[PDB]
């Protein structure tokens, strides 16, 4: 729709997309994670996290080490720009962000954090 | 059989099987690890390595260090008792070890060293 | 020890004995349950719940119902006179209950509500 | 624009454009690359390598030796010019260098040094 997106993410460890566009006029964004897979949260936990193309290395290895409890994030990690909680099977979450933190010109990706995951649930969000 | 095991990685991120159990009157013991999935060694590629309870972290935080070209294992980590090669999708590989190496009483654990999957890929191993 | 007793659920499925006998001189008894096994609390976490036996089916069904997140009790159930919460690996709790609630002559069972796993994880409770 | 040009490296395992004409009134040139497929650095990752025609096979054969982990390209080899990273799906990446490293009348040649790519992906810079 507009300044909304409806995102998925499977059983088959997959995002249903791997590129979120920003308009602009946007003052404000949405992001709509749901689970149509059938695994629970320990081995299919799915959680959407953005940040800068160049922490998300750092993200996705702070938030193993963070563990199942803490969603697979660093608590309050300042490289987050916004996030989902870790979903499984059945459940739903969405997050909303002020469009305004995101800065026109900059790289930004998105992924899931659970442990290994990254390696194929990550996508670009670009801001137009 | 006897004196040897037959174990599974798939995409979904998990062993067949968390507990190997080692007869003591076999001289050696065989694994043989297989990938019956679709994804490449790249995104979900496994292997199994070999080591006490004790030194798991240590192999497995060094393996991620020495890269996919290592098979995210150290270069002769005296840690590993034995350890397979990092299998894709499809592929297959096999290790024997000598059980003597094994000393009965202690922990042994197995488990994958691909980047987030000891979360979930992890057993014990034990001499009985 | 006295008025104590220290019981196991591991990933074999199985508590590490069926039968808790409690001293009708003990004001109350604890219960201390601890996970040895490897695998999480989605696929292979344990409780250990205690009733009449004539409620066993009723809690187990209904416990069914609740989910993961109820820890698979019904919330209030009255039909449950004691109860750790649902530890997975490595994890660990307790439960003191008084042993008035507990009348002499009648059958008490424990079990642990995890879906499928009553089949085998159950025990008699006895209060000599 | 002026002194930089916008190249794209896609699934199909080919450039936008074989040809770079580099003005001899600019300091520096800057060549972004950017991945508009879906496929991962794994199996379709590419990179902005130039280098004069004759040394290009030199590069390519020892790029292709390094690995994954060095991005397919030798450390410090000084055959190199000027280069960007290995990227894959999704990602992007720039680099800049001084238009006085070229030197007019001599052939230059850019191409990805991603195994097997330089067949299909390699293009020639002129310096006008
Ligand atoms: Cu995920
Ligand atoms: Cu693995
Ligand atoms: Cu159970
Ligand atoms: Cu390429």
């Amino acid at each position: 729709a507009e300044c909304s997106v409806d995102i998925q993410g499977n059983d088959q460890m997959q995002f249903n997309t791997n590129a979120i566009t920003v308009d602009k006029s946007c003052k404000q964004f949405t992001v709509n994670l749901s689970h149509p897979g059938n695994l629970p949260k320990c081995v299919m936990g799915h959680n959407w996290v953005l940040s800068t193309a160049a922490d998300m290395q750092g993200v996705v290895t702070d938030g193993m080490a963070s563990g199942l409890d803490k969603d697979y994030l660093k608590p309050d990690d300042s490289r987050v720009i916004a996030h989902t909680k870790l979903i499984g099977s059945g459940e739903k979450d969405s997050v909303t962000f002020d469009v305004s933190k995101l800065k026109e010109g900059e790289q930004y990706m998105f992924f899931c954090t659970f442990p290994g995951h990254s390696a194929l649930m990550k996508g670009t969000l670009t801001l137009k």
